[PDB]
C-alpha cells in the first residue's frame, strides 16, 4: 500500500503545515501537523476541557463505531517550545491520503496548553518519529507509520513541504518526479528516539564551504533552524544591522535587507537554503524588525533542521530495519 496526502501552510510565514486525516467512522477529519520530532498523535475532542478548545475541530469517539476505549492508558507530552497536552486514549482506524490504519491509538486530549488553544488550524499532531518516545502509560502505543509499515510497498515517508505553498507526504514510496537529481542518503541514530544525522557542514551565501560536523535531528515540526552559535554568529554577520535581542527570543534583522542563502552538507552533496526562506517577518505588527529563521540552539540541547531547511530539499525518511535518511534538491 501506499498514501499521499498535501499538506499546507497554515500561515503566510510557513509557522507549521496541517495535513488532513481521516478518524474513525464515519471519517472524522481532523488537520494534524505532522512532527518528525515526536512521536504521540493526539488531537483535540469532544473530551477537551471547554474554554481550552477555540475554533479547532474535534475528534468526537462516541460518534466512531470503530472508537474502542483503551482502557487505563493516559499520555501527557511536554513539547521543547514549552507546550504540552495530556488525556486518554482510543483505538480506531486513522487514514491518511489513502492509507489506512486499523488499531491506531488516537490520544485524546482533556487538557491542551495555551498555544496550542491559541492556534484554531491545528486540531492536533501525528508523530512521525521514533515509538520509543510516546508518551502513553502504562502501555507505549505505536506511531502511524509504525503501525504501517509492514503494510507499505516499502518501509519509508517523503516530505516535501513548500515554501508559502503546499507540499506533500508519502508514504511507501518515492516519488522520482519530485526531486531533481540524486537523493544523498546518511546514517540516522535512533538512540534519542529521532531521526538523528549528522550534516557535513555549512556554507553562508557565495562563501567557501566549511567542512565541520553538525549533529542534529529532521524535525517537521519545528519551525526554524537551529544550529552552533558559531555557525549562526557567521550567518547574521553577512546582513547589515542584523543584532541578537534577548528581549525578543534571538537574531532580529532590518527588514530591509536582502538575506543570504545558508548552506549544509549531506554527505559531498549541499542543500541550499534561499535567504527568503530565513525571513520570518516583522516581530510584531508594524515593526522594521524582522525575526530570523536561523536561530541558536545553544540554549536548546540539541541541534534542529526544522522546516526552514527541511523545505528546500525532498527528504526521504527511511525506515527499514537500520534507518537513513535521504536529502535532493528540488
Ligand atoms: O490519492 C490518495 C488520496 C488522497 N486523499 C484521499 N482521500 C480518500 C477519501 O477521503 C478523503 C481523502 S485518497
Amino acid at each position: 500500500s501506499t498514501g499521499s496526502a498535501t499538506t499546507t501552510p497554515i500561515d503566510s510565514l510557513d509557522d507549521a503545515y496541517i495535513t488532513p486525516v481521516q478518524i474513525g467512522t464515519p471519517a472524522q477529519t481532523l488537520n494534524l501537523d505532522f512532527d518528525t520530532g515526536s512521536s504521540d498523535l493526539w488531537v483535540f475532542s469532544s473530551e477537551t476541557t471547554a474554554s481550552e478548545v477555540d475554533g479547532q475541530t474535534i475528534y468526537t469517539p462516541s460518534k466512531s463505531t470503530t472508537a474502542k476505549l483503551l482502557s487505563g492508558a493516559t499520555w501527557s507530552i511536554s513539547y521543547g517550545d514549552g507546550s504540552s497536552s495530556s488525556g486518554d486514549v482510543y483505538t480506531d482506524t486513522v487514514s491518511v491520503g489513502g492509507l489506512t490504519v486499523t488499531g491506531q491509538a488516537v490520544e485524546s486530549a482533556k487538557k491542551v496548553s495555551s498555544s496550542f488553544t491559541e492556534d484554531s488550524t491545528i486540531d492536533g499532531l501525528l508523530g512521525l518519529a521514533f515509538s520509543t518516545l510516546n508518551t502513553v502509560s502504562p502501555t507505549q502505543q505505536k506511531t502511524f507509520f509504525d503501525n504501517a509499515k509492514a503494510s507499505l510497498d516499502s518501509p519509508v515517508f517523503t516530505a516535501d513541504l513548500g515554501y508559502h505553498a503546499p507540499g506533500t507526504y508519502n508514504f511507501g514510496f518515492i516519488d522520482t518526479t519530485a526531486y531533481t537529481g540524486s537523493i544523498t542518503y546518511t546514517a540516522v541514530s535512533t538512540k534519542q528516539g529521532f531521526w538523528e544525522w549528522t550534516s557535513t557542514g555549512y556554507a553562508v551565501g557565495s562563501g567557501t564551504f566549511k567542512s565541520t560536523s553538525i549533529d542534529g535531528i529532521a524535525d517537521t515540526g519545528t519551525t526554524l533552524l537551529y544550529l552552533p552559535a558559531t555557525v549562526v554568529s557567521a550567518y547574521w554577520a553577512q546582513v547589515s544591522g542584523a543584532k541578537s535581542s534577548s528581549s525578543v527570543g534571538g537574531y532580529v534583522f532590518p527588514c530591509s535587507a536582502t538575506l543570504p542563502s545558508f548552506t549544509f552538507g549531506v554527505g559531498s552533496a549541499r542543500i541550499v537554503i534561499p535567504g527568503d526562506y530565513i525571513d520570518f517577518g516583522p516581530i510584531s505588527t508594524g515593526s522594521s524588525s524582522c525575526f530570523g529563521g536561523i536561530q541558536s540552539s545553544a540554549g536548546i540541547g540539541i541541534n534542529i533542521f526544522g522546516d526552514v531547511a527541511l523545505k528546500a530539499a525532498f527528504v526521504v525518511f527511511n525506515g527499514a530495519t537500520t534507518p537513513t535518511l535521504g536529502f535532493a534538491s528540488k
